[PDB]
């Protein structure tokens, strides 16, 4: 089905949506230092939101551009970084924010991923970082700029 | 399809899940005062999580019981409240936590819902509170104790 199609580069990132038309994530809507948003890729032609495949679940956050690791910075757009939100431990959605670390927290077993340093695991049992998705801005809007730089989710 | 069935009383609450087997939310995992978790209802016997219907999207948080408004506490289980996470403004998932207010925040246009006082709108444009889901504990696991108390999401 179109809703279960994988993320492709050029997909528009949209805020996680309940019913109705989706909202593209604009750069100007993300304030540096604010908690991440959960996001999905939307086919730029068909405008189908690929929210039916859980491997397309994203977290998106704006950091101070001079706080990002050089390796993280090269895939960021104006301090904006995106990562897979599928926990690498047992596949829970990494849905919570740790304010003092500016890290992503998994509620299931306390996995914490250090986002400014490539989502390095700094707590709990994830065996590996969630992978980063390359982002770019086009006409004010966040767009997927590449494939995930890594396998998504629980890897057998 | 079964992943799209509406939420029913008796459904087990599970942590939002990528691929794979879901994790029931147990009362003991929820620390009073911690940010909410995004969740879905799961059929107790078939073990089908109803996450393909976005109107089943829940937020779950544990409060100090004596800070809940009387009406809210009537449908809480040892301080744990659940609400629909579909924004009543334009349908975005209410996915963020406001730590100083203990409030759920919609990132689309800044709707903020006062969880301890029945998800009362305290910022942004939502026309009305997200509705509460009554919850109870069954063998240490969080379960739907009734139906959503009002209509879910954007009014049609
Ligand atoms: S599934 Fe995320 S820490 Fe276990
Ligand atoms: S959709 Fe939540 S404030 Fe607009
Ligand atoms: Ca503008
Ligand atoms: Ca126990
Ligand atoms: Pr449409
Ligand atoms: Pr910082
Ligand atoms: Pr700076
Ligand atoms: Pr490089
Ligand atoms: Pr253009
Ligand atoms: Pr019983």
């Amino acid at each position: 089905t179109p809703e279960k199609e994988p993320l492709k580069p050029g997909d528009i990132l949209v805020y996680a949506q309940g019913g109705g038309e989706p909202k593209p994530i604009r750069l100007e809507e993300l304030k540096p230092g604010d908690p991440f948003v959960l996001a999905y890729p939307m086919d730029p032609k068909t405008k189908v939101v690929k929210s039916g495949e859980a491997k397309n679940t994203l977290l998106v956050a704006r950091f101070d551009p001079e706080e990002l690791a050089p390796e993280v910075a090269q895939h960021a757009a104006e301090g904006v970084v995106a990562y897979s939100a599928v926990c690498t431990h047992l596949g829970c959605i990494v849905s919570q924010w740790v304010a003092d670390e500016e890290a992503a927290l998994c509620p299931c077993h306390g996995g914490v991923y250090d986002l400014r340093h490539g989502a390095q695991v700094i707590a709990g049992p994830p065996p590996r970082p969630v992978p980063q998705l390359p982002v770019r801005v086009e006409d004010g809007v966040l767009v997927a700029a590449g494939e995930f730089l890594g396998p998504v989710g629980v890897q057998a």
